[PDB]
């Protein structure tokens, strides 16, 4: 038993504790997001009887993928609940042992309460919600990416953020991307990372560039962007996620507009981010918000701008279900391989501040809520991949 270790188990730390998840209807993102919440309390589903014989549970609780499942029969018996991931293949609507030629079996704790067992599933299931028809088969098909090895991509080069670099996509897991530069180094990302682009982007929009190819369609489309009156000029001035230390949100200015609403941004190496991008914020958005600014090199925004002679860009220009406390998995932005136990330590509208369960606060990241880099509960053991322990 004690041989046994297979890492991190977010049951036996959620039971403890009376944490609560973000749910899967949070992150649009990950699978089996659009078959959701037709997952709930007391939906029953056939399940393997551990104590292959089948039997049916109701979900008590639901933690991101995982719900907590008790066997018919125990009622408020609570001793011996179970946890399920819903990506897994052993979990199945009520009709499946029929269409299968499988049985349903009591478990041995409790298969003496009922001789008509039968009889007492009839009256439990009358109204009863189940699984979706074809639901691990509208899973396994929607995690079929578009993105396979050997596909060639520009990434801003994590070295020089002010460049991008050419890459070739080398693992694809759960829209998660393992790159590889085309000239031991290695990046991970997610399928919708602003970070990525086809080739030929850098060229056509005035980004640098160090200097079979994955066509444009593959990538996450930006959104449109509306004002009345002028764009965004270089020189002004606004508050940006620092891209290299994303606990903190800085002091910025446009430093270059680029074409398609791209803008280069420095903190005061430069950074693109898109117009649309919700890592940057007006001036003031940080006094107003009680977020801690970053000054340059007791700040005020009205003397800044006066010394340097500067205008602030207007907020014309700039454009869920998350609460405090809700836990998660995060990637580590700093070292992206790495997926870690997290908790939403601030929600400011659009705005997360992800606190890593175990590590210091100056680890802390800012994110925005539709993210591609945060995940629910049960989304590593639902992919394959592997979580970090707090």
């Amino acid at each position: 038993q004690d041989a046994l270790v297979l890492g991190f188990d977010w049951g036996k730390f959620l039971k403890d504790h009376s944490y609560k998840a973000a749910p899967v209807s949070c992150f649009k993102h990950v699978p089996l997001y659009d078959q959701w919440e037709d997952v709930m309390k007391g939906m029953k589903v056939e399940v393997l009887n551990s104590d292959r014989v089948y039997w049916i549970a109701s979900v008590i609780q639901t933690a991101g993928y995982r719900v907590l499942l008790r066997y018919e029969g125990f009622e408020n018996d609570a001793s011996h609940d179970f946890w399920c991931n819903l990506g897994t293949v052993d979990v199945h609507p009520i009709g499946w042992c029929a269409i299968n030629s499988k049985i349903l079996v009591p478990p041995r704790t409790i298969h003496a309460k009922f001789t008509d067992w039968k009889g007492y599933l009839m009256k439990r299931l009358v109204g009863s919600r189940t699984l979706p028809v074809d639901f691990h088969i509208k899973m396994v098909e929607s995690m079929k990416y578009p993105f396979r090895q050997g596909m060639r991509l520009e990434v801003v080069d994590k070295s020089q953020v002010s460049r991008t670099r050419m890459a070739v996509v080398d693992t694809v897991i759960g829209g998660r991307l393992r790159l590889l530069y085309e000239d031991d180094d290695d990046f991970w990302c997610h399928m919708w990372s602003p970070l990525i682009h086809p080739v030929g982007w850098s060229r056509r929009v005035g980004h640098g560039i160090k200097m079979c190819d994955a066509v444009p369609y593959l990538f996450k489309k930006v959104r449109a962007v509306y004002t009345e009156g002028g764009w965004f000029e270089e020189g002004m001035k606004l508050e940006a996620i620092d891209p290299l230390n994303l606990g903190n949100i800085c002091v910025a200015t446009v430093c270059k507009v680029l074409l398609d609403g791209y803008l280069m941004i420095c903190v005061d190496d430069w950074f693109c981010y898109h117009a649309s991008s919700h890592a940057i914020f007006p001036a003031t958005f940080c006094q107003k918000n009680d977020i801690e600014l970053t000054p340059p090199k007791t700040f005020n925004w009205e003397n800044y701008l006066e010394k340097t002679k500067s205008k602030a860009a207007p907020s014309r220009l700039f454009n869920h279900g998350f609460k405090v406390g809700m836990k998660l998995e995060a990637v580590d932005l700093m070292e992206p391989r790495l997926i870690c136990v997290a908790t939403v330590k601030r929600v400011v509208h659009r705005l997360l501040s992800i606190h890593f369960d175990g590590w210091d606060s100056e680890y802390d990241q800012w994110v925005d809520c539709e993210s591609p880099d945060i995940y629910p509960v049960g989304w590593c053991e639902l992919t394959g991949y592997q979580l970090q322990p707090p």
